[PDB]
């Protein structure tokens, strides 16, 4: 709807900076709403869907089990690890790694889980194969949140994400079991609250991943709906502001705001 870009228009003129917007509809798959869906934005914690998603391919494909146990050292542990600071003695599951990155935005997790993978090159090469060769990784946790300004490193564009969720969500790559689980971890997410969540009436589901790094970058991918059941992806990022983290969740959330009114 006009006036939710008119928000967005407002959130950059407010901010100082670039903000990419993407309204998509779940079921016919056509953008809805868009505004700057081609410009690149530092992807942050939202990488971590995409890296559970190539995690839970190779388990779909037996190359991965979701009860495996993964065990590591302090060394291994980076800045920001709520869950895994707790398990230094007995280890992780990858299913608890996945529920870690996803849910608490959990670093350390996310590291291990790209090991398994091979890296953020074999994270890119697995969206490549699913037909984003747009969105890249490059970097680890926590280098992967310097969002240097036209740095292309670690971005993504608002339409290849939206499109590689949603492929991701409801697509046929993913078996339906892997698809409900994460969505599951989205759906249980415990570090957007401020966000889309705040926008949203009783009833509705969301299920979503937010971001957060260097140079004023912001972000946040969602699969929202009223009645219980997810209608719509929705994707929005924002980087180069000076502004404060609370400015920057209060414009997401307005935005948010919109939408929800304009349903
Ligand atoms: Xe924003
Ligand atoms: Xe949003």
């Amino acid at each position: 709807h006009p006036e939710t870009l008119v928000k967005v228009k407002d959130a950059e003129d407010q901010l100082g900076a670039r903000v990419g917007y993407i309204e998509l509809d779940l079921n016919s798959g056509k953008i809805l709403e868009s505004f700057r869906p081609e410009e690149r934005f530092p992807m942050m914690s939202t990488f971590k869907v995409l890296l559970c998603g190539a995690v839970l391919s190779r388990v779909d494909a037996g190359q991965e089990q979701l009860g495996r146990r993964i065990h590591y050292s302090q060394n291994d542990l980076v800045e920001y690890s709520p869950v895994t600071e707790k398990h230094l003695t007995d280890g992780m599951t990858v299913r608890e790694l996945c529920s870690a990155a996803i849910t608490m935005s959990d670093n350390t997790a996310a590291n291990l889980l790209l090991t398994t993978i091979g890296g953020p090159k074999e994270l890119t090469a697995f969206l490549h194969n699913m037909g984003d060769h747009v969105t890249r990784l490059d970097r680890w946790e926590p280098e992967l949140n310097e969002a240097i300004p036209n740095d292309e490193r670690d971005t993504t564009t608002p339409a290849a994400m939206a499109t590689t969720l949603r492929k991701l969500l409801t697509g046929e790559l993913l078996t339906l079991a892997s698809r409900q689980q994460l969505i599951d971890w989205m759906e249980a997410d415990k570090v957007a609250g401020p966000l889309l969540r705040s926008a949203l009436p009783a009833g509705w589901f969301i299920a979503d991943k937010s971001g957060a790094g260097e140079r004023g970058s912001r972000g946040i991918i969602a699969a929202l709906g009223p009645d219980g059941k997810p209608s719509r992806i929705v994707v929005n990022y924002t980087t180069g502001s000076q502004a404060t983290m609370d400015e920057r969740n209060r414009q997401i959330a307005e935005i948010g705001a919109s939408l929800i009114k304009h349903w």
